[PDB]
Protein backbone atom coordinates (compact mmCIF):
# COMPACT_ATOMS: atom_id res chain seq x y z
CA UNK A 1 0.00 0.00 0.00
CA UNK A 2 1.52 3.57 -0.95
CA UNK A 3 2.25 6.01 1.66
CA UNK A 4 -0.80 8.13 -0.04
CA UNK A 5 -3.28 5.26 1.02
CA UNK A 6 -1.93 4.91 4.21
CA UNK A 7 -2.33 8.54 4.93
CA UNK A 8 -5.91 8.87 3.89
CA UNK A 9 -6.83 5.36 5.86
CA UNK A 10 -4.84 5.98 8.71
CA UNK A 11 -5.26 9.73 9.12
CA UNK A 12 -8.37 10.83 6.75
CA UNK A 13 -10.25 8.02 7.07
CA UNK A 14 -10.08 7.41 10.92
CA UNK A 15 -10.63 11.27 11.31
CA UNK A 16 -13.80 11.68 9.38
CA UNK A 17 -15.48 7.75 10.34
CA UNK A 18 -15.36 9.13 13.96
CA UNK A 19 -17.05 12.31 13.47
CA UNK A 20 -20.13 13.48 15.23
CA UNK A 21 -21.32 14.54 11.83
CA UNK A 22 -19.96 11.46 9.69
CA UNK A 23 -23.42 9.04 10.73
CA UNK A 24 -25.67 9.87 8.07
CA UNK A 25 -22.60 9.14 5.34
CA UNK A 26 -21.10 5.79 6.89
CA UNK A 27 -23.89 3.55 4.48
CA UNK A 28 -25.45 4.14 1.60
CA UNK A 29 -28.45 6.17 0.98
CA UNK A 30 -31.41 3.98 1.29
CA UNK A 31 -33.97 5.99 -0.61
CA UNK A 32 -36.72 4.37 0.79
CA UNK A 33 -35.71 4.47 4.67
CA UNK A 34 -35.17 8.39 3.84
CA UNK A 35 -38.17 8.57 1.48
CA UNK A 36 -36.34 9.98 -1.18
CA UNK A 37 -38.15 8.42 -4.42
CA UNK A 38 -36.45 10.91 -6.78
CA UNK A 39 -32.88 10.29 -4.57
CA UNK A 40 -31.96 8.17 -7.82
CA UNK A 41 -32.98 10.48 -10.16
CA UNK A 42 -30.74 12.71 -9.01
CA UNK A 43 -27.52 11.21 -7.85
CA UNK A 44 -26.40 8.93 -10.65
CA UNK A 45 -23.14 7.83 -8.79
CA UNK A 46 -23.96 7.27 -5.29
CA UNK A 47 -21.23 7.13 -2.57
CA UNK A 48 -20.60 6.61 1.04
CA UNK A 49 -18.08 6.28 3.48
CA UNK A 50 -19.00 2.50 4.15
CA UNK A 51 -17.57 2.00 0.70
CA UNK A 52 -14.47 4.35 0.64
CA UNK A 53 -13.38 2.22 4.00
CA UNK A 54 -13.93 -1.29 2.51
CA UNK A 55 -12.01 -0.05 -0.41
CA UNK A 56 -9.34 0.80 1.39
CA UNK A 57 -9.38 -1.93 3.65
CA UNK A 58 -9.72 -4.59 0.58
CA UNK A 59 -6.74 -2.57 -1.51
CA UNK A 60 -9.18 -1.46 -4.49
CA UNK A 61 -7.24 2.09 -4.96
CA UNK A 62 -4.46 1.93 -7.22
CA UNK A 63 -3.67 5.83 -6.54
CA UNK A 64 -4.34 8.02 -4.21
CA UNK A 65 -6.38 10.39 -6.43
CA UNK A 66 -8.78 8.10 -7.03
CA UNK A 67 -9.81 7.59 -3.29
CA UNK A 68 -10.03 11.07 -3.38
CA UNK A 69 -12.68 11.41 -5.69
CA UNK A 70 -14.63 8.78 -4.13
CA UNK A 71 -14.90 11.44 -0.94
CA UNK A 72 -15.54 13.90 -3.36
CA UNK A 73 -18.06 12.42 -4.90
CA UNK A 74 -20.14 11.58 -1.54
CA UNK A 75 -19.78 14.74 -1.16
CA UNK A 76 -20.78 16.35 -4.37
CA UNK A 77 -24.11 14.51 -3.85
CA UNK A 78 -24.92 15.83 -1.05
CA UNK A 79 -24.85 19.71 -2.00
CA UNK A 80 -26.49 18.93 -5.65
CA UNK A 81 -29.67 16.53 -4.18
CA UNK A 82 -30.43 18.53 -0.91
CA UNK A 83 -31.82 21.81 -0.19
CA UNK A 84 -29.38 24.44 0.57
CA UNK A 85 -30.46 24.96 3.84
CA UNK A 86 -31.17 21.20 4.61
CA UNK A 87 -28.49 20.16 8.29
CA UNK A 88 -27.17 17.85 6.12
CA UNK A 89 -25.55 19.98 3.57
CA UNK A 90 -23.89 22.01 7.06
CA UNK A 91 -22.86 18.14 8.04
CA UNK A 92 -21.12 17.67 4.60
CA UNK A 93 -19.57 21.32 4.53
CA UNK A 94 -17.90 20.49 8.53
CA UNK A 95 -16.65 16.95 6.92
CA UNK A 96 -15.54 18.04 3.51
CA UNK A 97 -13.24 20.75 5.57
CA UNK A 98 -11.88 18.21 7.68
CA UNK A 99 -11.40 15.90 4.26
CA UNK A 100 -9.40 18.92 3.04
CA UNK A 101 -7.47 20.47 5.95
CA UNK A 102 -5.90 16.45 6.12
CA UNK A 103 -5.54 16.19 2.32
CA UNK A 104 -3.31 19.43 2.95
CA UNK A 105 -0.69 17.12 4.84
CA UNK A 106 -0.78 14.29 2.66
CA UNK A 107 2.41 12.54 1.61
CA UNK A 108 4.08 12.81 -2.44
CA UNK B 1 5.45 28.78 0.93
CA UNK B 2 6.26 25.76 -1.07
CA UNK B 3 2.74 24.71 -1.14
CA UNK B 4 1.21 28.21 -1.92
CA UNK B 5 4.06 28.26 -4.85
CA UNK B 6 2.60 24.80 -6.37
CA UNK B 7 -1.17 25.85 -5.54
CA UNK B 8 -0.59 29.15 -7.71
CA UNK B 9 1.58 27.79 -10.22
CA UNK B 10 0.66 24.29 -10.85
CA UNK B 11 -3.12 23.53 -9.69
CA UNK B 12 -4.58 27.40 -10.43
CA UNK B 13 -2.64 28.03 -13.72
CA UNK B 14 -4.19 24.40 -15.32
CA UNK B 15 -7.59 25.71 -13.99
CA UNK B 16 -7.64 28.73 -15.23
CA UNK B 17 -7.01 28.47 -18.92
CA UNK B 18 -9.40 25.14 -19.02
CA UNK B 19 -12.35 25.35 -21.10
CA UNK B 20 -14.77 25.09 -18.50
CA UNK B 21 -13.46 27.98 -16.63
CA UNK B 22 -14.76 30.63 -17.93
CA UNK B 23 -17.73 31.24 -15.46
CA UNK B 24 -15.51 30.64 -12.41
CA UNK B 25 -12.58 33.18 -13.22
CA UNK B 26 -14.37 35.82 -11.76
CA UNK B 27 -17.16 37.34 -9.01
CA UNK B 28 -20.37 36.17 -9.84
CA UNK B 29 -22.47 38.78 -10.81
CA UNK B 30 -26.48 38.53 -9.95
CA UNK B 31 -27.50 41.37 -12.05
CA UNK B 32 -25.99 40.86 -14.86
CA UNK B 33 -26.46 37.43 -14.77
CA UNK B 34 -29.91 37.41 -13.79
CA UNK B 35 -29.39 35.55 -10.55
CA UNK B 36 -31.89 37.83 -8.24
CA UNK B 37 -31.55 35.44 -5.11
CA UNK B 38 -27.97 34.47 -5.98
CA UNK B 39 -26.64 36.27 -2.60
CA UNK B 40 -29.61 35.55 -0.29
CA UNK B 41 -28.68 31.82 -0.66
CA UNK B 42 -24.54 32.31 -1.18
CA UNK B 43 -23.55 33.68 1.66
CA UNK B 44 -20.08 32.98 0.74
CA UNK B 45 -18.99 33.89 -2.97
CA UNK B 46 -15.60 32.96 -3.91
CA UNK B 47 -14.27 32.48 -7.46
CA UNK B 48 -10.63 32.16 -8.67
CA UNK B 49 -9.66 35.60 -9.68
CA UNK B 50 -10.34 36.18 -6.10
CA UNK B 51 -8.18 33.31 -5.14
CA UNK B 52 -5.56 34.17 -7.88
CA UNK B 53 -4.90 37.55 -6.81
CA UNK B 54 -5.22 36.59 -2.59
CA UNK B 55 -2.02 34.17 -4.14
CA UNK B 56 -0.12 37.22 -5.60
CA UNK B 57 -0.62 39.39 -2.35
CA UNK B 58 0.27 36.69 0.30
CA UNK B 59 -2.93 36.55 1.71
CA UNK B 60 -2.97 33.09 2.86
CA UNK B 61 -0.93 31.60 5.98
CA UNK B 62 -1.19 27.99 4.65
CA UNK B 63 -1.78 25.22 1.83
CA UNK B 64 -5.35 24.51 3.22
CA UNK B 65 -6.73 28.12 3.80
CA UNK B 66 -6.57 28.55 0.31
CA UNK B 67 -7.70 24.63 -0.55
CA UNK B 68 -10.77 25.93 1.42
CA UNK B 69 -11.78 28.84 -1.04
CA UNK B 70 -11.30 26.29 -3.94
CA UNK B 71 -13.88 24.26 -2.33
CA UNK B 72 -16.14 26.93 -1.40
CA UNK B 73 -16.02 28.23 -4.95
CA UNK B 74 -17.07 24.65 -5.90
CA UNK B 75 -19.90 23.88 -3.47
CA UNK B 76 -21.31 27.29 -3.94
CA UNK B 77 -22.35 26.22 -8.05
CA UNK B 78 -23.30 22.88 -6.52
CA UNK B 79 -25.96 24.55 -3.58
CA UNK B 80 -27.01 27.36 -5.55
CA UNK B 81 -27.62 25.64 -9.35
CA UNK B 82 -30.29 22.95 -10.50
CA UNK B 83 -28.71 19.29 -10.61
CA UNK B 84 -29.22 19.59 -14.14
CA UNK B 85 -27.27 22.84 -15.43
CA UNK B 86 -24.58 22.24 -17.17
CA UNK B 87 -22.39 24.40 -14.74
CA UNK B 88 -22.69 21.69 -12.87
CA UNK B 89 -20.90 19.54 -15.15
CA UNK B 90 -18.89 22.30 -15.14
CA UNK B 91 -17.91 22.51 -11.65
CA UNK B 92 -17.46 18.57 -11.36
CA UNK B 93 -14.95 18.46 -14.15
CA UNK B 94 -12.55 20.95 -12.77
CA UNK B 95 -12.92 19.80 -9.06
CA UNK B 96 -11.54 16.49 -10.57
CA UNK B 97 -8.92 18.15 -11.97
CA UNK B 98 -7.96 20.37 -8.48
CA UNK B 99 -8.08 17.24 -6.56
CA UNK B 100 -5.81 15.63 -9.19
CA UNK B 101 -3.44 17.97 -9.05
CA UNK B 102 -3.57 18.54 -4.97
CA UNK B 103 -2.46 15.01 -4.28
CA UNK B 104 0.99 15.65 -6.12
CA UNK B 105 1.49 19.01 -3.52
CA UNK B 106 4.90 18.99 -1.67
CA UNK B 107 4.23 17.82 2.05
O1 LIG C 1 -26.44 11.46 2.02
C1 LIG C 1 -27.30 11.22 2.88
N1 LIG C 1 -27.07 10.26 3.84
C2 LIG C 1 -28.01 10.03 4.74
N2 LIG C 1 -27.80 9.09 5.69
C3 LIG C 1 -28.68 8.70 6.72
C4 LIG C 1 -29.80 9.47 7.01
C5 LIG C 1 -30.66 9.10 8.03
C6 LIG C 1 -30.42 7.95 8.76
C7 LIG C 1 -29.30 7.20 8.47
CL1 LIG C 1 -28.98 5.75 9.39
C8 LIG C 1 -28.43 7.55 7.46
O2 LIG C 1 -29.22 10.66 4.80
C9 LIG C 1 -29.46 11.63 3.86
C10 LIG C 1 -30.72 12.28 3.95
C11 LIG C 1 -30.94 13.23 3.01
CL2 LIG C 1 -32.35 14.14 2.92
O3 LIG C 1 -30.10 13.60 2.03
C12 LIG C 1 -28.85 12.98 1.91
O4 LIG C 1 -28.16 13.37 1.00
C13 LIG C 1 -28.54 11.95 2.87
Amino acid sequence: VTNQLQYLHKVVMKALWKHQFAWPFRQPVDAVKLGLPDYHKIIKQPMDMGTIKRRLENNYYWAASECMQDFNTMFTNCYIYNKPTDDIVLMAQTLEKIFLQKVASMPQ
